[PDB]
C-alpha cells in the first residue's frame, strides 16, 4: 500500500534547544543551531498496509517498548491526518550508533520517520514541510532533516517553527570528537518541561537571539574562534537552567567536568576545538577537522574517557 | 603605643550568595545574602596603633604578610583613620587557626577582626552596624562575620545602608557545616567583577529576594528541608553565573560534582543534609546537628576529600584581652 526507506543523522547543537513554547507542538522557547552528524544514522523503512489495525515499531531487529511505539503511532496519525489516508503502517527502524555510548537517536529517527512516512504515503514534502512534521515527533529532529549547519526558526505556530541550512556540510569542515564516557539520564521530554522552574531559564531564552546570531554569522564565516566561545557559552547556560531547575537535572559526570576545562585550555594553548554538551555528559568536542586526530588523542589520554568518536558534517535526510 | 585593641571573628559560610556588586569599590553587592558563622574557625588580630609608625604593617601568623595582603589592609586602616580623624599608622599581628592548603577563605573573619580590633584601638565605640558596614568595605562577606550566629547581609543602595544583622544566634539552631576540603582559583574580586559578563546574573539578582525570604524563614522555623533545597539552589544559582560569565569560572572540581550528587542522594534517602559551595572547589555540608558524624564518615570515604572540617554556628565578632 505504500513504502519508503529513509536515512538521516542526528545533530549536535551549537545553540541549544532547551524549553518549549508550546510542548504538544515542540514549538521551541528559542531558536537552536545544529550540525549533523554524517557518520551516525538512523535509517528507517515504513510500510503501510491495507487493514493493519494498530501501527507496528521494530528498532534494531527487536520489538519496539510500548512508549516507543506509542510515540511513532501518534506521530503517524500526524502523517495520516495531512495526508487523510487511514492506513496503519510497520515502522522498522535501525540505527550504526555505538552501542551504550550515550547518542540521543531522537533526531534522526523522527527525521528519517518524517521522510519515510510521507513518502510512504505517497506525499512529496518539501524540506520545510519534513521539518516542520519531523519537529512534532521530537523538536530536535526539525534540525536532522535539512543538511549540514542548520538553524532552527523557532517561530510561534507549527507552520512558522522549522529549520533550514544554514550552509551544506561542504562549506566548513568541522569534526565533532565525542568523548564518551565510560561511566554514564533523564529525557529530554522531561527536562524541557522542567526549565520553566529555573529561574534563569527566561533571561537565557532571551538572549538566545544574541547566540544564534553570533553562531550563524561564525558558520557563515567560518570563524572558529567566534563559534567556539559561543558553543560553549551556550552549553554552559543549557546546562546552567538544567541545574538549577527543580528538582535539578545535573546531565554532567565529574569527567564531563574534566573535558569541559581541558578543551578550554587546548584552545588557549594553541589547539582550536571547543566543548559543547547535551542532555548527558558526553562531551562533544568541535574542531577544525584538520585538528581532529590531535583532539582525539587528547581526549583519549583524559582518565575516564572511554572511547571518541569522530563525526564530520552530515547531509540531509534522504530516501534510499 | 596610641591605642591597641585585639578581635576574634570566624568566616561564615552562606546560605543565600553574595555574588556580583553594585559598587566594587564600597563592596555594595547586587543582592543580599544570609551566613552562618562558623565557630571553629578564628582570626584573632591585634591593632596597634603607634606614633613612630610611617606605615602600617602586617603580621599573618608570626611572618610578615605578602604585600598585597598588607596594601588591602593598609587600605583599610585608611578608612578607620579617616572615619576617626587620626594619623596614626598601626601594627596588626593577625592569626587564625585555618587548617593550612584547606582552602578556607580567612578574608570574611580577617576583615571583620580587623575592622573591631582597629576601630576599638582607635578609640571607637561602633555600633555592630557600622562595624559591620565597616567590615564589608575590606571584604564584602565581612560584614556577615561582625554579628554572630545566624546572619543576614542586607545588600542596600549606598555605603550607610549595606550591612548585615544577626538573624539568630548560633544556639538557635544546632546546624553544623561538614566542610569537605578537596585535595586538590581566581578570587572572588575577579570573580565578582565577572557575575556581570553573565547573561543569567541580573535573573539571579532579581530572584534573590525569594531566596532570602525562604531563608530566612527556614532559620526562623528550624525548617531543615526548606533550608536544604534552597542552599543547593542558590549555591547552583551562584555557580551558574559563574559558569556562564566570559571568561567562564568553573570552580567546581569533578570530586566537587560527586560530592554534590552525593550530598543530594544522602537526603533523599533520609540523612538530612545539603551542599553549599562557595568560590571554590570545598563543599559544605550543611545538616542538623545530630546528623553531623554520619554525613561526616560519608564525605571521609569519599576519594579525593582530603579532609572534612566540622564546624558548629559561630558567635559575632568580639573583643578580647
Ligand atoms: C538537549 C538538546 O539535545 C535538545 C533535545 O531535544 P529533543 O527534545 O530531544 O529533540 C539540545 C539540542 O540538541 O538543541
Ligand atoms: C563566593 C562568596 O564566598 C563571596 C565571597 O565574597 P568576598 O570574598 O567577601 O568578596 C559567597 C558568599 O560567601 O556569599
Amino acid at each position: 500500500m505504500g513504502q519508503a526507506t529513509a536515512i538521516a543523522h542526528p545533530n549536535i547543537a551549537f545553540i541549544k534547544y532547551w524549553g518549549n513554547r508550546d510542548a504538544v507542538l515542540r514549538i521551541p522557547e528559542n531558536g537552536s543551531i545544529s550540525m549533523n552528524l554524517a557518520e551516525l544514522t538512523v535509517k528507517t523503512t515504513v510500510i503501510f498496509e491495507k487493514h493493519s489495525r494498530e501501527d507496528t515499531l521494530i528498532l534494531n531487529g527487536a520489538l519496539a517498548d510500548e512508549p516507543a511505539l506509542k510515540r511513532v503511532s501518534h506521530f503517524l496519525d500526524r502523517v495520516r491526518e495531512f495526508a487523510g489516508i487511514s492506513w496503519h503502517a510497520h515502522v522498522i527502524s535501525e540505527n550504526n550508533f555505538p552501542t551504550g555510548a550515550g547518542i540521543a537517536s531522537s533526531a534522526a529517527a523522527f527525521a528519517a520517520l518524517a521522510l519515510a512516512a510521507t513518502s510512504a504515503i505517497g506525499l512529496h514534502l518539501s524540506e520545510r514541510d519534513l521539518s516542520r512534521l519531523a519537529r512534532k515527533g521530537s523538536g530536535s529532529a526539525c534540525r536532522s532533516i535539512p543538511g549540514g549547519f542548520v538553524e532552527w526558526i523557532p517561530g510561534e505556530t507549527d507552520e512558522d517553527s522549522y529549520a533550514v541550512s544554514i550552509a551544506p556540510p561542504e562549506h566548513w569542515a568541522l569534526t565533532d570528537c565525542i568523548a564518551i564516557l565510560s561511566t554514564q539520564p533523564i529525557g529530554s521530554t522531561q527536562g524541557h518541561a522542567l526549565a520553566s522552574t529555573s529561574p534563569l531559564q527566561p533571561a537565557r531564552v532571551a538572549d538566545t537571539p544574541r547566540r544564534l546570531e553570533i553562531v550563524r554569522r561564525a558558520i557563515l564565516e567560518r570563524d572558529f574562534l567566534s563559534l567556539a566561545e559561543m558553543i560553549e557559552h551556550d552549553s554552559n547556560l543549557m546546562h546552567a537552567v538544567m541545574m538549577t531547575s527543580t528538582p535539578p537535572l545535573f546531565y554532567w559526570e565529574p569527567v564531563s567536568l574534566v573535558i569541559m576545562k581541558s578543551v578550554r585550555e587546548w584552545r588557549e594553548s594553541g589547539l582550536p576545538c571547543a566543548y559543547t554538551l547535551d542532555a548527558g555528559p558526553n562531551v562533544h568536542v568541535i574542531c577544525p577537522s584538520e585538528y581532529a586526530e590531535e583532539v582525539i588523542f587528547r581526549l583519549t589520554s583524559i582518565p575516564g574517557v572511554q572511547t571518541v568518536l569522530k563525526a564530520s558534517a552530515g547531509d540531509s535526510a534522504k530516501l534510499i
